[PDB]
């Protein structure tokens, strides 16, 4: 047996799941009251996706112009405008289905669920987390852009992500629900690739604490280290300096366990070296590093508030 | 290009029929479809009845009174109850509008589903697993997860497979289809029960190794093909389920598309497995994956 990457309960989100059309282009949008929210590239087609010129494409279209679907209904669009990467479009009706809801953008290590759709249609909801590089490795064939990454949080909804594009590299480069992109990627297909990618150390740490928290513990020694000294090994397996920040971030896990961050910091910095002897860990064969600290603490109990 | 991740389905459509089933100082999760309520039976169980409980003799001195059922804040008059095998069954006045379009169906070892993890008859997660082969299901329920089901979607039918019953002793956990029969050599009762020995999906681990492959990468192949009883003699040996000649057509069009055939792909796996991995990694990650079918596969390299 082992621990599992649970989502969201992707309920909630479905409920504001729509398809947007323009001419020949056709994604998916955030349904929040009377707004539809949709990559701004919607307003594109064939070669202007090479560099287009959002503000004239968008000053020579109308209502009209955006069909939107929720289901087989469609939804009149009665007003238009852009915020930054993200077009937003009145509708003559709103969300009966809208939950509490709030955009708050993520930084880089944070995780999230993924509600993936197609033509407006929800297709599988995943966990994942946001690079140290600014991309999310997930699973969006094509036209899979306008999906939203979100949490949750008792009965409100953090929309935190919408998907816009596909690297090179076969990872994602997305927006906040804003219209601000997530690292140094604009929505023009130029010749654009990922930053270096490193393990997200906080989250690997948050992981041996969750193993821990469940009986899975042979790994731990009686010796701590130096942050200073943790950094100069994990730089060499690429792993992201830690900082004291992140040593705060892991307080509550080391608190219900017992076990400082620094004492866990050597056990990791051997699992690194000395290698893993054929053993494991929560089952698993390497370390996972997409279950924060928060994400241990929400599954290693089904907390309060009803 | 590439990025495969492991999907479930969405939990919109059941999350609506998650409810609360308490009785006496015992409360887990039931299903809610039409005016029937589904859980565990060993809902009217406390400490000692569940050390070999007379089941039929517990049930009968058991009244409608004694079912609590509460759908968020609002309790559900059970209006009758019976038992189906280690299911119960207790009818209701309110039939649940949410209710979608539904199936009970038995699903197989190997086959994969999305559970929704409940505590309270509130949902708390969902995620995508494989009915192991030794019929226990690794998963991330811990206390009162009982009652939560497996299912799957089809167009707008939900598929429902799976539904948690208990924790056994090595950390795994062991359930019954909506049918009542469990998966696996288990019964509801606290007892010197494990898991059987399990094993590694192989119809499983290829498909992930052709998934790698359509992703573009191959760092893993070699054009030099082996026999299928030869791969076995080698798979058994590492703990893989035997491959028969069935899985293989199974890793048919996975094959045509990717242009290598099954047994080639199996000469890669028994690489794989004698020559460890070589450090590197398949598909971003750091170990061989079995909880993809063939299907799942298909399913995520193409449409929805």
């Amino acid at each position: 047996s082992g621990f599992r990457k649970m989502a969201f309960p992707s309920g909630k989100v479905e409920g504001c799941m729509v398809q947007v059309t323009c001419g020949t282009t056709t994604l998916n949008g955030l349904w929040l009251d009377d707004t539809v929210y949709c990559p701004r590239h919607v307003i594109c087609t064939a070669e202007d996706m090479l560099n287009p010129n959002y503000e004239d494409l968008l000053i020579r279209k109308s209502n009209h112009s955006f069909l939107v679907q929720a289901g087989n209904v469609q939804l009149r669009v009665i007003g238009h405008s852009m915020q930054n990467c993200l077009l937003r479009l009145k509708v003559d009706t709103s969300n009966p289905k809208t939950p509490k809801y709030k955009f708050v953008r993520i930084q880089p290590g944070q995780t999230f669920s993924v509600l993936a759709c197609y033509n407006g249609s929800p297709s599988g909801v995943y966990q994942c987390a946001m690079r140290p590089n600014h991309t999310i490795k997930g699973s969006f064939l094509n036209g899979s852009c306008g999906s939203v990454g979100f949490n949750i949080d008792y009965d409100c909804v953090s929309f935190c992500y919408m998907h816009h594009m596909e690297l090179p590299t076969g990872v994602h480069a997305g927006t906040d629900l804003e219209g601000k992109f997530y690292g140094p990627f604009v929505d023009r297909q130029t010749a654009q690739a990922a930053g270096t990618d490193t393990t997200i150390t906080l989250n690997v740490l948050a992981w041996l604490y969750a193993a821990v928290i469940n009986g899975d513990r042979w790994f731990l020694n009686r010796f701590t280290t130096t942050l200073n000294d943790f950094n100069l090994v994990a730089m060499k397996y690429n792993y992201e300096p830690l900082t004291q920040d992140h040593v705060d971030i892991l307080g509550p896990l080391s608190a219900q366990t017992g076990i400082a961050v620094l004492d866990m910091c050597a056990a990791l910095k051997e699992l690194l070296q000395n290698g893993m002897n054929g053993r494991t860990i929560l089952g698993a064969a390497a370390l996972e590093d997409e279950f924060t600290p928060f994400d241990v603490v929400r599954q290693c109990s089904g907390v309060t508030f009803q």
